[PDB]
DNA sequence: GTTGGATTTATATCATTTTACTAACTGATAGCGGAACTTTGGGAGTAAAAGAGTCTCCGCGAAAATGGC
């Protein structure tokens, strides 16, 4: 199960791993949340999914107990990984009260 | 012993909801003023001659302060 985001990036939740189109030998390693974030985004393409959802599918699957502001950290470090500008998103949104979207083209290969 | 990612605090910026202050319409209602009309209010007048008041009541006594001589 990998990922094609916005034509640009290729993502392997599998092994936490994130390729330029651009950019094929680098590979940039995210951490579990990120992945796991950027999982649920793609497993609901485009439909808005909310704080409270993202938080427990995240750490209700591994027993984690953290608050709610370490949402925000995961996805302000998913963000500055995906060199997305908060000002002017394009692969990840912020709906106030709601929660995140994913914007991007999501494509699944396999 | 350690150290670095992450899991929280720290500070700032952005979005949403509400407040503060506009105007326009709606609908009425009261108040004031004028014109007309009906009612009220004051005044003048009456040409046989007619030419002196009541007024019932009037079942009180003892003492003192007043004129009048």
């Amino acid at each position: 199960m990998k990922f094609i985001l916005a034509e640009k990036f290729t993502f392997d939740p599998l092994s936490n791993t994130l390729i330029d189109k651009e950019d094929s030998e680098e590979i940039i390693r995210l951490g579990s949340n990120e992945s796991r974030i950027l999982w649920l985004l793609a497993q609901r393409p485009n439909e808005v999914i909310s704080r409270n959802d993202l938080h427990d599918f995240v750490w209700r699957e591994q027993g984690f107990e953290v608050d709610d502001s370490s949402l925000t950290q995961a996805i302000s470090t998913l963000r500055k990984m995906l060199k997305d500008s908060t000002k002017s998103p394009q692969y990840v949104k912020t709906v106030p009260k709601r929660g995140y979207q994913l914007i991007a083209r999501v494509e699944t290969v396999e």
